[PDB]
């Protein structure tokens, strides 16, 4: 109840495949500081369950080594709202997407939500997309955000943007 962008009519299949986390933001800079932060993971890919729910696999700086750890995003009343009894937070928001370039959502804690709000920009290919950048940035405007990262397309193939 702080994002205030959600997409009208989300078809959770048509979000399935490969995407790219090419830019993050949070409204706390320890939320995403280092490689090691909480909060620092990368999409590789979402699949859609058939029962309505959606599978996410993403890498992350676990010890010392990139892991790649399987999330699963249980749907909701509201088809662009997913709950994860997962990291720290819970809910899963998707704002805004075209389904063949970009997609954007945001993490959000139901109780501490303000110190807990993370959101991506997630493209289809490994380029630096401005149309996206953009979409993202403006929905963005309204969120108290701290930190932001962006990536570079030779990163953007690293496993872990190493």
């Amino acid at each position: 109840l702080i994002v205030t962008q959600t997409m009208k009519g989300l078809d959770i299949q048509k979000v399935a495949g490969t995407w790219y986390s090419l830019a993050m933001a949070a409204s706390d800079i320890s939320l995403l500081d280092a490689q090691s932060a909480p909060l620092r993971v990368y999409v590789e890919e979402l699949k859609p369950t058939p029962e309505g729910d959606l599978e996410i696999l993403l890498q992350k700086w676990e010890n010392d080594e990139c892991a790649q750890k399987k999330i699963i995003a249980e749907k909701t009343k509201i088809p662009a709202v997913f709950k994860i009894d997962a990291l720290n937070e819970n809910k899963v928001l998707v704002l805004d997407t075209d389904y063949k370039k970009y997609l954007l959502f945001c993490m959000e804690n139901s109780a501490e939500p303000e110190q807990s709000l993370v959101c991506q920009c997630l493209v289809r290919t490994p380029e630096v997309d401005d149309e996206a950048l953009e979409k993202f940035d403006k929905a963005l405007k309204a969120l108290p955000m701290h930190i932001r990262l962006s990536f570079n397309p030779t990163q953007l193939e690293e496993q872990c943007h190493i």
